């Protein structure tokens, strides 16, 4: 028992974290197989970053104007490209510690784990979600650029996220590892508006059912609702409206607990219309959305990898 | 900027991991050089659990009736030995990746990274407190007994916990590297004690630090205190008495956001008495202990391992 937001080990990724330097810029790459890939940000001065012509940019550059370095090894590169807002450094080394390994680009509302990097080197893990207006709320300082998200099936990492910048709101935009932004987002030094957000329903009612299985059960209640009644209520609260595919994502929870869906959408009816009232579920104040079904059921079921 | 409860990467400690077999009786291990650490449980039956006489069953048992998998690497054991409740099994095999390492007995108030751990084998990594009244709020299932807590120091790995056990009120018990239970605790199925727990306030007045430096101010106010005046206030509310060495233990993050120590204390001082009023501090509607004054120098300048 208990429930805390974990992350995967991030043994498989710091095997892959590299520094790359250009000129007098540096941040974090990730070598795979014989390719290290960074933020094309990499190639820019601080006079550039305000509008950069990247494509100019990089046309100034040539691979001896790379320097990898991974630990106290430096690679040698003999290729390059830019992709989106990736560049893409071939190097005459394969990584021996490459893991078996997939490119995936997420969905709003879905969870992975970030290794927040610096220079080179992992400083820290932690879990967060794609919010749905395509921003994370991270924890990244100068330099942590090329720091990647992931998740860990069995063997094999997904990586879904690159880090690329810090908006002047304090919450973070990156890239899948083909380098196209989620969200609306460029790479430039800009103000950039980001949706209105939302909170993550589905991740809510799961949490609700995690802090079932714990045996914080307080805010059950004698009530039901339907999904159109529901959705009224998700409109005012700014929650994403529940979906029949939500619903049987939901399923294994609901037969796990006893408790019908619609059924937890009313006790959290409740909790929307009416606060906690000064109480606490599973140590949280708030209603918590960063944890999946899949998340919850994996947790509460002792996968490992 | 942000801030998030992040944890070590775990690479270092997940090459350490072994699963441990007795009989029919699996748990983790931790392979150190020639020696593999585990709980001394490992030797019990379920019948054995309620009462367990350590010395009469480990005389039941030799070398060839403990195996250890390290993956697929199948372990030679050649030597055994209990040290208080941990288990040290010699093998004919130095792990190579062995970290540089030390053994460490913390204090009650400082933090750690836990890897959970099922069949010897890493699911998860988050970041936790030892609790005043010595327990943990960790996630720990059946089978993640020999799950240890570390702290990363650049390339120097300090275990300070390994797990033993869950408390029938869902709170998670365990030992020092040595097997010294901290806390109360003894090894057997029984209802145990815990004793009165307290917030940690010196790692509160960090957070709220970390808050301020994130640009969460709206909780400052025009007010200071007394040591001796907070004090009272912090047994009326359950928090620990702040001595001078806590105070001098803050004083980076009074001097960081110029914020005199016992200005702060009289922010805390009426956040207590008052509530948060439906605001919220770092994504958070608690007041938060799980973060030392160390951990959030570390986050908010970027420190590597
Ligand atoms: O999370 C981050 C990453 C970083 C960031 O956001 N940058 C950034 C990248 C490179 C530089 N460079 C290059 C040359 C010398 C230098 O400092 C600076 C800032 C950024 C800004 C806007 C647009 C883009 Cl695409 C990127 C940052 C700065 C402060 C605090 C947090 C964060
Ligand atoms: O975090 C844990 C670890 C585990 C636990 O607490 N055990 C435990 C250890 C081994 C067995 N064994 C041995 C033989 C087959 C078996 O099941 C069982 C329970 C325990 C209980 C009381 C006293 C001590 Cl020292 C240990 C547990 C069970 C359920 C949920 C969470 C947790
Ligand atoms: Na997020
Ligand atoms: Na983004
Ligand atoms: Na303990």
């Amino acid at each position: 028992s208990g429930f805390r937001k974990m992350a995967f080990p991030s043994g498989k990724v710091e095997g892959c974290m590299v520094q790359v330097t250009c000129g007098t810029t540096t941040l974090n790459g990730l070598w795979l197989d014989d390719v290290v890939y960074c933020p094309r940000h990499v190639i820019c001065t601080s006079e550039d970053m305000l509008n950069p012509n990247y494509e100019d940019l990089l046309i100034r550059k040539s691979n001896h104007n790379f320097l990898v370095q991974a630990g106290n090894v430096q690679l040698r590169v003999i290729g390059h490209s830019m992709q989106n807002c990736v560049l893409k450094l071939k190097v005459d080394t394969a990584n021996p510690k490459t893991p078996k390994y997939k490119f995936v680009r997420i969905q709003p509302g879905q969870t992975f784990s970030v290794l927040a990097c610096y220079n080179g080197s992992p400083s820290g893990v932690y879990q967060c979600a794609m919010r749905p207006n395509f921003t994370i709320k991270g924890s990244f300082l100068n330099g942590s650029c090329g720091s990647v998200g992931f998740n860990i099936d069995y063997d094999c990492v997904s990586f879904c996220y690159m880090h690329h910048m810090e908006l002047p709101t304090g919450v973070h935009a990156g890239t899948d590892l083909e380098g196209n932004f989620y969200g609306p987002f460029v790479d430039r030094q800009t103000a950039q508006a980001a949706g209105t957000d939302t909170t993550i329903t589905v991740n809510v009612l799961a949490w609700l059912y995690a802090a079932v299985i714990n045996g914080d059960r307080w805010f059950l209640n004698r009530f039901t609702t339907t999904l159109n009644d529901f959705n009224l209520v998700a409109m005012k609260y700014n929650y994403e409206p529940l979906t029949q595919d939500h619903v049987d994502i939901l399923g294994p929870l609901s037969a796990q607990t006893g408790i019908a869906v619609l059924d937890m959408c009313a006790s959290l009816k409740e909790l929307l219309q009416n606060g906690m009232n000064g109480r606490t579920i599973l140590g949280s104040a708030l209603l918590e959305d960063e944890f999946t079904p899949f998340d919850v059921v994996r947790q509460c079921s002792g996968v490992t990898f």
